[PDB]
RNA sequence: GCCUGGCGGCCGUAGCGCGGUGGUCCCACCUGACCCCAUGCCGAACUCAGAAGUGAAACGCCGUAGCGCCGAUGGUAGUGUGGGGUCUCCCCAUGCGAGAGUAGGGAACUGCCAGGC
RNA sequence: GGGCGUUAAGUUGCAGGGUAUAGACCCGAAACCCGGUGAUCUAGCCAUGGGCAGGUUGAAGGUUGGGUAACACUAACUGGAGGACCGAACCGACUAAUGUUGAAAAAUUAGCGGAUGACUUGUGGCUGGGGGUGAAAGGCCAAUCAAACCGGGAGAUAGCUGGUUCUCCCCGAAAGCUAUUUAGGUAGCGCCUCGUGAAUUCAUCUCCGGGGGUAGAGCACUGUUUCGGCAAGGGGGUCAUCCCGACUUACCAACCCGAUGCAAACUGCGAAUACCGGAGAAUGUUAUCACGGGAGACACACGGCGGGUGCUAACGUCCGUCGUGAAGAGGGAAACAACCCAGACCGCCAGCUAAGGUCCCAAAGUCAUGGUUAAGUGGGAAACGAUGUGGGAAGGCCCAGACAGCCAGGAUGUUGGCUUAGAAGCAGCCAUCAUUUAAAGAAAGCGUAAUAGCUCACUGGUCGAGUCGGCCUGCGCGGAAGA
RNA sequence: ACACAGGUGGUCAGGUAGAGAAUACCAAGGCGCUUGAGAGAACUCGGGUGAAGGAACUAGGCAAAAUGGUGCCGUAACUUC
RNA sequence: GUUUAUUAAAAACACAGCACUGUGCAAACACGAAAGUGGACGUAUACGGUGUGACGCCUGCCCGGUGCCGGAAGGUUAAU
RNA sequence: AAUUCCUUGUCGGGUAAGUUCCGACCUGCACGAAUGGCGUAAUGAUGGCCAGGCUGUCUCCACCCGAGACUCAGUGAAAUUGAACUCGCUGUGAAGAUGCAGUGUACCCGCGGCAAGACGGAAAGACCCCGUGAACCUUUACUAUAGCUUGACACUGAACA
RNA sequence: UCCUCCUAAAGAGUAACGGAGGAGCACGAAGGUUGGCUAAUCCUGGUCGGACAUCAGGAGGUUAGUGCAAUGGCAUAAGCCAGCUUGACUGCGAGCGUGACGGCGCGAGCAGGUGCGAAAGCAGGUCAUAGUGAUCCGGUGGUUCUGAAUGGAAGGGCCAUCGCUCAACGGAUAAAAGGUACUCCGGGGAUAACAGGCUGAUACCGCCCAAGAGUUCAUAUCGACGGCGGUGUUUGGCACCUCGAUGUCGGCUCAUCACAUCCUGGGGCUGAAGUAGGUCCCAAGGGUAUGGCUGUUCGCCAUUUAAAGUGGUACGCGAGCUGGGUUUAGAACGUCGUGAGACAGUUCGGUCCCUAUCUGCCGUGGGCGCUGGAGAACUGAGGGGGGCUGCUCCUAGUACGAGAGGACCGGAGUGGACGCAUCACUGGUGUUCGGGUUGUCAUGCCAAUGGCACUGCCCGGUAGCUAAAUGCGGAAGAGAUAAG
RNA sequence: CGGCCGCAAGGUUAAAACUCAAAUGAAUUGACGGGGGCCCGCACAAGCGGUGGAGCAUGUGGUUUAAUUCGAUGCAACGCG
RNA sequence: CGCUUACCACUUUGUGAUUCAUGACUGGGGUGAAGUCGUAACAAGGUAACCGUAGGGGAACCUGCGGUUGGAUCACCUCCU
């Protein structure tokens, strides 16, 4: 739908502590993802194993109990935190006076609210019209009523069947245009991908994932708040880390247990950062009671666009009040198996994180120096113009030994056709 | 020919303001009242009897434009009729022609009948 | 006081215009009711007679074929029931094809289903229409069936359609208002005609007496704004100093004070016109009003102006007013109801002319003067873009030489430091003192793998005559893709 | 409505092959169906035969193609035996 | 097995079975303005109606409304 | 699910690919016990699916045989029809032009074919709406009435508490 | 139905399913008269007065009030208090205003009796406009009327009064709900569905500016906030047309046009090392899949290809075909309703007619003309057909490149789809050739033949025709050009 | 799970992986009993006087700032060290 | 020798049976330890227990019927067979 929830609206929350469908819900997440949205509760109501109903998702009497209450409170519109089938939805607006909105809705409401952008309004309206293309049907059939079932001559199919063929129309054109968005960003790809820079996406909660790491590493302007979502396009800027040279950083949007499955389509649509990153980083925030349900969500979503596999450091957040680990830089070993500790908020640790970075680059354990060509000024000359090595010492013998070590490369380039006639060394 | 009281006309060039001025001519206060009347208590109001006292206030007169108020000519908006271009809008001939400003005017004038030179 | 009256001409024929009641101009319903005719088609039932080639399976009756304490267990085979099977006659009708003005108002050809049964068939009979009969379909009851056929009431009724037949002359509408079991019908009124009366009646214009609240303005009022001024009260920096202060704060002040807009439901103003009344010429076949006879119309259309609604969309809708079409031809706008000119009594192988035009189609200027455009503009299109071209008033510079191009000089400190033998702008800064001002930048863009180089402030530039921009304006240009 | 491809109750029932009143061919008997002559286009109808592939056709194996008899063996799930 | 003769042959209808109800015979019920007749020359192991549909396993809870059946303490109640 | 809107629900199968099918899950918009619930051998011109075989259904048609169609002789209709000297395009127009305007093009007549158009023929559209139209059906619409039922009076008498 | 404002264009009047609000009463005082009186707002000093009371003073005719909506009014007050009261009287009413009428409204004054005031005088309801209901039919009271032979009386009339959410408010009647997919009649494109027409809000496409996004770097690539256009092209609006008829999706067959171009050609920019891309310009000559599911356009998928364009053509095409779809009558399930029945639910089943006059095409003739009549061979004004591409190899592993990879030049072969011809080959067919064979009948019979059974069934097959067979081709050039 | 039986409900035959240092039996000594018995104590009863709402003093639940120093916490801390 | 017939390996077709992995979903293990609900059993465990079998709890468990002991206990001052 092209219309969307207004701010500052007054609504109801109806949460069954026990609400079904594996219960991985949070009160506490939803009461963040409602402020977001504008929706004003006079009243949450808390239940016990309201039969998951056919006709309203919640007890016969809970349901009139509710219509009771929202004609009490004099909230505008009714919010369900778990899901209300089409049919579900339209039988519980039967029942109250006031109009009812459903939690995919209002995931995909929230996504509205924090995109100020050209692509995440094309990617948002899309994922509307696939969840409101279920929820539509109800509707159809209220449009109908002025229609009096006319529309038999003509279209051959029964009136209001051709209704959905252009709604799927309009899916069908939106779609072309959200494929010209992608296919800009790949012909953007096709330059990023030198192979001289690897691809790094951050991937997270909506508030545990760290965008914020961003802003430690490259002291640049980003949105980080409290607000519930709030990053929805990405962000690329140049960062040159010194144990992995340059490299690019992309904040993929946040995303929170059991995401609406088309919205995971549409935020991948946007963000295929996430499918190309060669380097990922998930981030985990010990505000919700447990990090580890947080933890299995993210990898779904990443399952869902099949990004699961990577192996990842794994950033923590809240970690300033713990105060647990100070960030050090030891290598137990060359792998140094450890999850970072440290949190961007305050710049707990830089040099620390970029020993995790270190790990992450390709090193060799015997770093055997490369053969070097004859002319250390024309060399010298060289690495001002491109990379200057970082530590560079004389060898016996008139050698050159440097801390970069790139043996494959001397070999391709120093030492490859040489006919070597004279033959000095053998 | 002056100053006062009434009853009108005209109702801001008429009003308000500021400063002055006048007293048995008048007028206003003022003096008394379990008297005629009179307060939903109220001789601040209304009455009645009248002398002292004063123009303080009021009242009237004079100056003062500080504001009110009136306000040209010219220009402009509009519009009647014919004609034209015809972004919803105009333009031309022609007749009528604002409001708002502006220079300015502006502190009233006049009748009738009684009390005082 | 009023209201209705006051001896005011009628009556009967004949002819015509209306209205009422009858079939009431004419044709045309679906239906309803009444009395009959059909069960030779069909549906059920009754009575009495027929048919079912062939082939197969085989029940019961089992005369009976073992054994257990006894039960369980369990031992041979003649017959000929079946809403049995396969399949002709027979009955039906599942798919396809042809036919569909056929051979046929449901058939033909290939395949199909039942065919000893709740079968089929012949001959009679019975049940009759709001009735029958129904293994149930609103099936069937003579190619007719949510109620047969025939005649009657019957020319039912039909605010609905269609048609309405000879000639000429005169006038000539309306598609509005109010009501409606009413919206496509009707009644009254307005508009048309015919007659009879009547006064400078009516119109136009001039002059005069009005009243308003429209346009337009304006912001005092009702609201709606913007800015500047700003402590009343509270935010409150001091504040468990409210401190009868540390201040009223380093915030809005609230009315308020100056300016600025906006209004259909605002008005301290206020037109043009329109309306009403009066007088007066001139004119118009009393054009006006009243009464009586006869209507039609009460579906309007577009354009102009003033608006509502929509999207300042619609050949949209709904109003007020005018014009045209309707109901008006002719000339023009290529063709064209409503747009422009003009209102056709007739004829002429006569002139003038409006709108519109004068190169050919195609009547008339290859007219005159001056100017503009170079696109075929003319001959579809906006925001915007541009040394297209033409005009106008200004500004700077210039014979201490206009504007170009052009080459050289344009350098220490100021390579001094700071991501480090790049330390200097390319990550940033300290910087403007000048030495040696014809001239010299601790520079605008750069570049070199730092360290060279580039253009320009000044000079000499011969050539030299005008030169650089802006504004306003006429006509062009690009923006500019359809089957 | 017709000199109409439909409908119309019973009876008789030869030969050969065949279970048979199926069917093929014949008896006895009756007929060639009241417009013909050419030519041998498309197209239409009813058929015949098809290389290779074989349901790819199509809404769907619609239609067509196949199998088909008698004798002897042999025969599953389930079962109301 | 029957059926929409003449666009529907079906999952429709029927069916044997099962229950519920009425019905004592001059039966109930029906066609009859009535006589009569069918039911039936039958007699509750019979008839009529309604529902379901062989078989196997079964048919839970509820009489609040409406119907039907039984009862009236009182009230209301026509003609007269 | 002859029932589930969403829905092509989710899984597993069968295929290269399966909205069908089959089997599970229960989240029954809107199953449920003679308005019958669940199974069921046999049976079905029943509904849906999957195989083997087989083929002109198909790729993609080809040839052949007969009946027409063609020509010749004889007999000899039909629907329809305001009149026609009956092109195309673009525009206009009661808004889809053989007929108007402009332009291109076009000697005059058949015969055999194809159907793009003559808003082609057939049939006062069947869809929608109106008529202070009609029929039939239903009920808790109004007004009645058959039918059932209740009392009184008559037909209809006597005697004893 | 009534009242008030606006639209309503300064007389009045004026419509819409246009924008805003009220009434279906109240008071015997809130009426009449006489007399008196004058507000809301803040400030100052003061009680449990402080923003809220009540004082003493300071602003105005009034920002107050009006029984209640709105507008017009209002100081002489209509506003507020007191006293006395009942004119909230009866009969009439010159004259107006407003309506088509029925009616509604104002009305000085006359007459008879009241009230208040000394008097002038004023009063026939409320400051005004809403607060209502005709007629019929009945009820009650009075009456100076009539009363069916007469005297009465019932009954009627007149006068006063009563009974209507007759609210659909100019009111059919005392009294009235639904269904029809079983439907039928008379009309209407006066009125919706399909298509065409207007429009273009939406849609799609393009441009204007450019905060941004881009490894630094608005325009390589996209572009927020806003703006302007184009198209008829999607959703809509309208109702001009079509209801005495314009067949509805899809598929099959057959097409044609536009260029907003999918492939193939030519370019520009690139954040284009090569390969491969992105974006834009020019360019319409040709080309632009097969299947599974399902009725599908769609969609999802599997696998092709150089690509499997986007639209118009009545969302092309039913006198061309289909009928899965919808769109009838049978049945069932879920839900709604007491029910008949219903469903923008599902499911199974369910009649698609035309002999071509005209234009139009595709083929093929006749007549006359072209100037004496013939028989030939041609020029070419015009017109049509044809215009596709892949794969491999050389150049060359060269250019390009750190490698991985790997050339838009220039040559050669080889195919796919398409069109044309042909029948030498390989095949098909071949009822008009030969043979085998089942059943029967005939020619007397054996033998040999023939008829019939689909050509009886087959096996083969010549000519001819034909594809699945083989040949051939879409070119190279040349001229004028588009972007460049 | 398979077999067999059963109309079902279920019966019978009857494992495995995985897990633990135990699981159990009878006795002993205590503790405890909303088990029984006998007793005792202002424990109850029979009485007398108080506490539970006004100034001293103590702690905590606890607040506050510079601290409101530390300890004592049912009975057996709370006029306590 | 060629040829033919029997036997037969590879191989192929159909139809079954038994093993192993796996098959959304679903049924049922001991368990780090605190924020985590009731009290069924052990005392007569506060309703004696558990043994079979049904139905209900939808927390252990409750209740019906039969069984078993692997069950605790013998009374308030208080006129009279
Ligand atoms: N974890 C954590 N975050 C903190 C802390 N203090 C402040 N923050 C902020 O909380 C974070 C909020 O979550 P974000 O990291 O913004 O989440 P995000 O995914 O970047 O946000 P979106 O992309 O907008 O959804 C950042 O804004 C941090 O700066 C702290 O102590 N811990």
């Amino acid at each position: 739908m092209f219309d969307r929830y207004d701010a500052g609206e007054q609504a109801v929350l109806v949460h069954i502590y026990f609400t079904q469908d594996k219960d991985m819900e949070d009160l506490q997440e939803f009461e963040s993802l409602v402020s977001s949205a504008g929706v004003e509760a006079l009243q949450v109501i808390t239940g016990s194993r309201k039969a998951p109903h056919p006709k309203y998702f919640v007890g016969e009497g809970k349901a009139v109990e509710i219509a009771e209450a929202v004609k009490a409170t004099g909230a505008s519109v009714v919010l369900f935190d778990h899901a209300l089938s089409p049919a579900q939805e339209r039988n519980l607006e039967r029942l109250c006076e006031c109009r009812v909105i459903d939690r995919t809705g209002l995931i995909l409401d929230i996504f509205a609210q924090r995109a100020r952008t050209h692509e995440g309004k094309l990617q948002v309206e899309l994922a509307q019209l696939r969840h409101l293309a279920t929820r539509l049907v109800r509707g159809w059939t209220h449009l109908e009523r002025q229609k009096g079932g006319i529309g038999l001559r003509g279209p051959g199919e029964t009136q209001l069947e051709t209704d959905r063929r252009l709604l799927r129309n309009r899916i069908v054109q939106i779609q072309s245009r959200l494929e010209r968005v992608e296919k800009q960003r790949e012909q953007g790809r096709q330059s990023r991908i030198k192979a001289d820079v690897p691809t790094v996406s951050l991937v997270g909660y909506t508030n545990a994932g760290k965008s914020t790491l961003f802003n430690r590493i490259t002291e640049a302007r980003v949105y980080a708040a409290d607000q519930l979502f709030a990053t929805l396009d990405p962000t690329l800027r140049r960062i040159d880390v010194a144990d992995v040279g340059e490299t690019v950083l992309a904040d993929t949007v946040g995303f929170i247990r059991h995401l609406p499955h088309d919205l995971v389509a549409a935020f991948k649509a946007t963000l295929q950062e996430t499918r190309q990153a060669t380097l990922l980083l998930h981030v985990i925030d010990a505000a919700d009671v447990r990090v580890q349900e947080n933890i299995e969500a993210v990898n779904t979503v990443l399952e869902e666009i099949d990004a699961h596999e990577i192996p990842t450091l794994l950033v923590m957040n809240k970690i300033d009040m713990l105060e647990d680990f100070e960030p050090r830089i030891d290598r137990d070993e060359e792998n140094k198996p450890n999850r970072v500790w440290l949190s961007a908020q305050t710049g707990a640790g830089i040099p620390q994180l970029f020993q995790a970075l270190t790990e992450r680059l390709s090193g060799e354990v015997a770093q055997h120096t490369l053969r070097l060509p004859p002319q250390e000024g024309r060399l010298r000359s060289r690495f001002y113009q491109l990379q200057a090595i970082e530590k560079e010492w004389m060898e016996e013998d008139g050698s050159v030994s440097l801390q970069v070590r790139m043996p494959i490369v001397d070999w391709r380039r120093l030492c490859k056709q040489e006919p070597a006639l004279i033959d000095y060394l053998i």
